[PDB]
Parts: structure tokens; C-alpha cells; sequence
């Protein structure tokens, strides 16, 4: 089977010991307390679990004898036993790609990577515990943005004059990737370094998204800032604007923000985070109680140059529900209900 | 996505070459002959298959600069092509955890491990071929015990005065681990070395188990012995008592045993095993023909310090059926039918 | 869990550093244009995708102290993000086995490997892009041959007098491997080296295949040739004959061919390929428009001793449909429809 069978094994010189095995060992003990309005549902979903996000991966680089841009590749396993999920993960569930790189133009990767929008949404703006609201939370129809996506080409510019860099990508959609649709997307992000700050902007457009009996276009825009100061304070903040249009003429808008403050002293780092989705608007009218917010607090200990321990507390207050354009409840991160969470954790890189 | 995104990669020192890749290569060619009472079912289930239980794993230890108890981790793949099952296994399907260790108090592991009761059930008392009866075999409602389980904290004491040790654990249940229930369990085991013998005891309690229209509590108790003598004989034996109670008042009891005899001489080891589940009792009344037994023989050759070859024959006589508390047949290891099996195998550890 | 639990870990000497990690990194950017007769189906299936056939594997060899034939094993992961498929692959999805070897009698492998017939069908005769027609393409009932199959024992003879070798195997079928049937197969292939040519023959017989309300027997025969000349031309050609019989008396025949021509000069290789299935015959009558063909072209650049780049164009014209013996459409590689494809790719071996 395959584009070239096992011809590589049979005929090419094996480039032996030209790989690296790496891993992130990550374990979070997390207790949740739900207030869904059904006591049974609250017992099911709540309680204590262990969220094992450990993963193994493989990567390398090769300078080919007859091609100047260095070849690069990586294959990264999924999380091995996350909470709310069964055990076991395959290779290639996370960032998994091939590509090429040259000083003058940066790097191009083909495969499964983060979109430029998602990379900023995820880090810094989803940490700590903010993701349910700011990563996949939201009430808009269509697809606000992809996150980690297969069938993607992505270019990462170099750092021009030590200050400026661009991330750009296009790819197939979730259905297209299975031969079941013609969804696609593109997007771009930029970063400007500036004394102690960095400025971020990003865009993502998603086309031919099918959902709720309709085809959608999405556009999503974002701005934010980040700073680190010599006194040990650092922070971030962002604003995120989301628009969608359906094939039947319906328009939808919703916006959001996320911010964090952090103080690093000696081997410690304290951190507070807040993020919010505001009420959604459909065809000019606001839908009441379609907003979400989350507050979070964290302390982290630099236990080894290669590792950290952390404790964290957070409160999610989610929206009270909406219908999509087919008269059915639209799934949101709030569908399972309001919940709080206490957790401790460890992360180690080899 | 995740508790900390890719922050570990981006900010921590990579602790390079601080891992080990290991594996157990294991292949059993096994021929089964079924006598289910349906000739078609006998052809399907019987015949020759290759039971590939090979697996790969990853593990290590790290002495963190600011924490005295040594960090330990492991991630172990599932069996790659076992009989009765499709090809392929993910990482984390087997014992997969993080933890910490200190000479004075032993070791604590968090993640996916064997329960203390299951560890003694499995080894020595399931070998060879005794598992259909004594591992997952049985007729009791609820859950007699978990086996390999995610969402588990487990403490392994040291060997106190060279003689005594304890294994203790608690964790979430099979439903809880998916946010679909509030099942949990706890258990403990102890071991006492004593001239040529070791004595074992263990317990497991499972709570909020849903099955058959009811919530169950289970309690399981076990006692056994193991011995090795200078003449090359060794053996084991165990007695296992299982009780369950349902939310509607029904009580169930069933007990069981397993024993093995071995003679080790030069590069060989001969082995006979026997295990049995006795007739089940429900609300004081015995249910006839709800018992199971199995007899097994084996010869094994120490073909290398790192490997063994073996041949094995066994005969399983399973129970004739029972209904659970919803008037539906209750699945047991006997539901598929009586069968015999001849096998040969190899196992290698690197 | 398992034939011998964790006994190997606990009692055998760990044969440390006695393994190899290897991979093939393989990425094909492929654009398809379908002409199915439904424009919607054409958009879904067509478009651009990235077909990531990268995989990781593990292998090794061990000279056991008390057994002369060297022990061999391998475990090979599946493709990590192929087109038309979700992300992620487990270990053991590809050639995964244990075995033994001796210079005087060759090698025996037990596990999951290619059938002797399929190996010749796949390579040389499915490259480049010929597979939809000549690999899994066809209209015959039953199973023309297995491809990569678990539950297989396979013997690879040595090269007798530097000229002659045999590949032979038997194993369980797709249903048998899950305890759901008594299907099996056997097959054999031979190769005769002869100045610049090699002659191939092969056979496969499949028994107790259930499909379309009937039990089938299949027999498949193949002859071909291959040559490499010092001037830089090489080629291959094959003829493949497929017969089937059903339990209700129906007979089916179909034949096929595949050929390729190659010119290798300096760092380049040009390649043209053609393959065809001819009209199928059932109970002596030909069924019109049940044939398939494909033409393909390719250029490949030997970019490094360990790697290649390539570009490729191909045109598949498939059959127009048939019914199986139950009055329902029989699935073929033409069911989705005629399509063309342009692709570029890279392959690297470490
Ligand atoms: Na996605
Ligand atoms: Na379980
Ligand atoms: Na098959």
C-alpha cells in the first residue's frame, strides 16, 4: 500500500541515529464541582480525576546533499490518558509534519500544526483554565477557527530586524480531510517586539462550513499584547472578534477577551487570569444570557530546570443556552454546566 | 489545548537522553477447540490464531534539584496484535503513570496501574491459562474488582524489616473516568515473607457501580500462599471471596480458588495449574451450574537469560448461564462456551 | 492480563540497548479532480489533501544462548495522517512480527506481514498510482488476495545458487482473526534471477470467505518480469489471473495487467506506468463496462542518499458498476468515480 510502498527501506541509505525521542510528562489531579441544575448530572461530571497529558514524540533535521533548505520533520503522540477520556493515544495525534527551512525566508511545514490564530488564542490567552471560555467556548454558529489541524501548509517568517515576524497558513477543513466536504480556511498572524512588549494581531477565515442545515462563512479577528519587566511582573491581554454568516442570510457576531497577570520571584510564579465571552448578537438582536466568564488563580514552583509543580483554582460561569438555526440547542462549552475546579500538577520535559 | 499548552517545551530545560525505551516481545500461537453446543459458533471462535502481546514502553527517573523524593514516570503501550482483536495499540494503554519515591516510605504512583487485589489475582494465580476462570471469570453482579485502572493513586510501601510490605490504592471507576458516573473503589494488600513462604492478603471495595438497573457495592477478599524450596519445587494457592449488594436489597456471594505446582530443574520448568469458581449464591439460595473450572499444564525452556519458549495445554469448563437482576443473561467468561487450547510461545525482554 | 502477565519484566534479564528505532518520513501533497457524474460528490472527494504516510517502527535480533536460529522481531506503526483519514496511528498497524533465521533455510516470521502474492502486486506493479486499479481494484467476488495480514506464518527461503528463491505463507482470514469465521488462505511466490532480469510467479488461495450471502473460494495467479540494464532503463510487467467460486455454483473470472518503464540518469528517474483490469466474466458471460485502467507519469530526484523528491500525474478510468450475488451493488475502487490526480512528495529513511 502507499504512495511508494516500502521502496524507501529497500533502496535508500538508512540515515541511522538521525532522530530524537522527546517527551512532555504531564499530570494534573483535578477535582470538579458542577452546578448544572440536575444533581445526578453533577455527580457524573464532577468528582476527582487524573488528567494525564503525557506524550512522546519524534523529530529530526536533515541537510540533503542536493538541496540547500534543511529538511525538518516531527511526529508527536497524543495525550495518553486525559480526564474525560479513555486510555491510549496514537502517534501523529499532535503536531506532526514535514518541512524545510532557510535563514533568509524562515520555515514552511506541511501537515498537522496549529493555525496562526489558534496559536495565540491557546498561548498565552487560555492559561490557566481559561480554555473552556476562550479556546473552544463561545456561542457562534459555523467554525470560529480551527485549532490543531491536519492538511495545512504553514509558513513561519524569520524575525525581521529582530522585531517583526509573520505566521501564515491555509488548509482543508474537518470534512474535506475525509473526502466528505469542501470546507477550507486561511489565516495569518503578526508579532512586533518592542522594548519589553510584544504586540499580536491575527485573522482566520473559514469557508463552506456545514452545520445546522446551512453553509457558513466565519471570520475571526484578534489583537493583543504581552509584557515582561525586570521587576518580575509580566502580563497579557487580548480582544477577539467573531463574525459568521449562513447561506440563509442570518448574521451572527460575538466578541470576547482574556487577560493575565503574573509575578515571578525566585523559584515561584503567581498568576491570575480572567476571560469572557459577551452576549451573542444574531441579525442585529442580542440574545440574553449567552455570555460566559471564568476567573482563575495559580501558584507554580520551579522545582527543576526541567520541571514545575503547580496548584490551581478556577470558577467557570457559563451561559444558559441557545438554539441554532435548525431549532435545536446549539452545543456550547456551557451545555454540561457551571463548575469549579481545584487541581495540582507536574510537568517535565526530556 | 491542554492544562499548560506547549509551555514546557518552550520554557523548560530539555532533560535529554533521560529516558529508556523498553519492550516485551511476546507471541503465542494458540489453537482453540470450542464446544459451545452450536457447531457454527465453534468454527468461528475456534481455530488457530497468533496472539501478539508484544509491547513498547518508555520510562525514567529524575532527581529534581528542589525536591528530595525522586520523580518517576512511565508510558506503556498496549498489546500490538492480540488474538480476537484487530491490529494496533496506542501508548498509554498499559501501566502509565507518574510518581515519587523515597527509601523511608516507598513509592506513590498516580495514573493507570494495577489495583492491589488484581495484582495478586493476575500473578501468580492466573498463570498458566487460568485467567478465564480466575481473572475476569465469575458470575457476581457489580464489579468484583478493577484490574488495570486509570484515575488511581497507589502507594507501595517498602519491605519493612525485610519481611513485610503493603500495597494500597484508591481511584475513580470506569464510568467516572468519562464524566458519566460517580463509581469509585479502594483496596489494599499485604505480604509477609517467612522462611521459604510468602503470605498474601488483599481486599477491594467498589462503590456506586451501575449495572442491571441497580447500583451495587462489592467487597472482595483474598488469602494466599507461595513457596519456593531449594529442591526446585515451588507452588502457590489462593482463596477468594466475593460479595455484592444491589440497591434493591439483593445480596450475592461467590467464592473461588486457584493453585499451581512447579518443578524447576536446570533450564526447564514444568507447571500444573487448577482454578475454580464455585456455584454462586443469591439471597441465600445457590444457583446450580454457575461454577467454572480449568486445568492446565505447561513446559517452559529458559532459552536465554532474556527469553523463554513454552508449550501449554489447558481445558476450560465453564458455567451454563445465569440472569442478572433485569431478567437478561449476565455476561460471563462462559457465555462463548467450553473450550480447550494448545499453544506454544516465546517471550523476550529488552 | 495476558499469557504470562508481567513475568518477563519481573524475572528475565533485560537485554538492554538491544533495539533500533527507525522511520520512513513520507508526505505527498495530492490534488484530485473527480468526475463521478454528481457535482456535489466531486467537490467532497476532490480537492487538495496532504497524505502523510510517515511511520515509526522498532526492530531487533537476538542470538539466544541455547537456540541456534537467531531470534528476530519488529513492530511498525501505521501511517500517521493519510489523506481521507483521521490523524493518528498505533504501533503494530504495519509489518509486525517475531521470527527466526538461519543461513541454510532462510527465515520464518509469525505475525502480520505481506502475503507473497501481495508483495509482488504492491511492488513493483502498483507504482506509481496504479494501486486503485491493480492493488485493491477489481470486480471479482470473494477475496482475490489478502494484503498485509495478521495471523500469518511465512517462510522466506534463501537465494539458492544466487538465482532462485521462494516465499510461502498460510494464515487466518479477516473474520477468523476476530473469532467470527473460519476463513483462511495460503500462497506462494518464486523468483528467478537471470542476467539482468528477474522472473516472478505467484499464487494465492482463499477459502471460506463469506460475502454476498455465500461462501467463496478464490484462486489468484500471477506472472511477471523485471529488468534493469546498465544504460539506465529498467521496467516491469505482469499478468494477473483471478478466479472465484461461490457456494451456489456461480463462477467468476477476471484478469489484469500492469507495466512500467523507467529511465535513470544521474540524479533523476522518469517513469511511466499503465495498468488495467479487463471486463469480468460470470458463469461464462462477460459483463460490459466492468474494466478499469490507469495511466501515470512521474519524475523523481535523488535529493540525498537517504531521500527523494517526486512529482506525479495520473488518470484513472474506472468501471461503471456491477451487482454482487445478492442483487446489491458490489463495492469496487470505481464506486467513488473516475478521477485524475497531481501530486508532489518527499520520502526519507532513518
Ligand atoms: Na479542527
Ligand atoms: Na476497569
Ligand atoms: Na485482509
Amino acid at each position: 500500500d502507499g504512495a511508494n510502498s516500502d521502496a524507501a527501506k529497500e533502496y535508500l541509505t538508512k540515515d541511522s541515529f538521525s532522530y530524537e525521542v522527546y517527551g512532555i510528562i504531564a499530570m494534573q489531579a483535578a477535582y470538579r464541582d458542577y452546578d448544572s441544575g440536575d444533581a445526578k448530572q453533577d455527580d457524573n461530571l464532577g468528582g476527582m480525576q487524573l488528567n494525564n497529558e503525557s506524550r512522546i514524540g519524534f523529530r529530526g533535521k536533515k541537510q540533503f546533499a542536493n538541496f540547500e533548505p534543511t529538511f525538518i520533520w516531527q511526529i508527536e503522540g497524543g495525550y495518553v490518558d486525559p480526564s474525560f477520556g479513555g486510555e491510549g493515544a496514537g502517534l501523529g495525534e499532535r503536531d506532526t509534519f514535514v518541512g524545510f527551512e532557510s535563514a533568509s525566508w524562515g520555515q514552511v511545514r506541511l501537515g498537522r500544526v496549529l493555525t496562526p490564530m489558534y496559536e495565540l488564542v491557546d498561548w498565552p490567552a487560555s492559561n490557566p483554565g481559561l480554555g473552556d471560555v476562550y479556546d473552544w467556548g463561545g456561542a457562534i454558529g459555523g467554525a470560529k477557527y480551527q485549532d490543531r489541524q491536519s492538511n495545512t501548509i504553514r509558513w513561519d517568517s524569520p524575525m525581521y530586524a529582530d522585531k517583526f515576524s509573520i505566521d501564515a497558513a491555509v488548509g482543508a477543513g474537518d470534512k474535506a480531510g475525509l473526502g466528505a466536504g469542501d470546507d477550507y480556511w486561511g489565516g495569518i498572524a503578526a508579532h512586533y517586539k518592542l522594548g519589553p512588549l510584544q504586540l499580536d494581531a491575527a485573522y482566520e477565515g473559514n469557508r463552506n462550513i456545514e452545520a445546522e442545515g446551512q453553509t457558513w462563512e466565519n471570520n475571526t479577528y484578534l489583537v493583543g499584547v504581552q509584557g515582561w519587566f525586570e521587576n518580575g511582573i509580566s502580563f497579557f491581554a487580548q480582544y477577539k472578534y467573531m463574525e459568521a454568516d449562513a447561506s440563509n442570510g442570518v448574521n451572527e457576531k460575538q466578541d470576547a477577551m482574556s487577560a493575565g497577570l503574573m509575578y515571578t520571584t525566585g523559584d515561584w510564579q503567581y498568576k491570575l487570569g480572567y476571560a469572557a465571552n459577551f452576549d451573542l448578537e444574531r441579525d442585529g438582536k442580542t440574545l440574553s444570557n449567552t455570555s460566559d466568564d471564568v476567573v482563575s488563580a495559580q501558584i507554580m514552583y520551579f522545582v527543576d530546570p526541567s520541571a514545575v509543580l503547580y496548584a490551581r483554582a478556577r470558577m467557570n460561569d457559563f451561559n444558559e443556552g441557545l438554539d441554532g438555526l435548525d431549532d435545536a440547542a446549539r452545543w456550547t462549552s456551557g451545555t454540561n454546566g457551571d463548575y469549579n475546579e481545584y487541581s495540582v500538577g507536574v510537568e517535565y520535559y526530556f
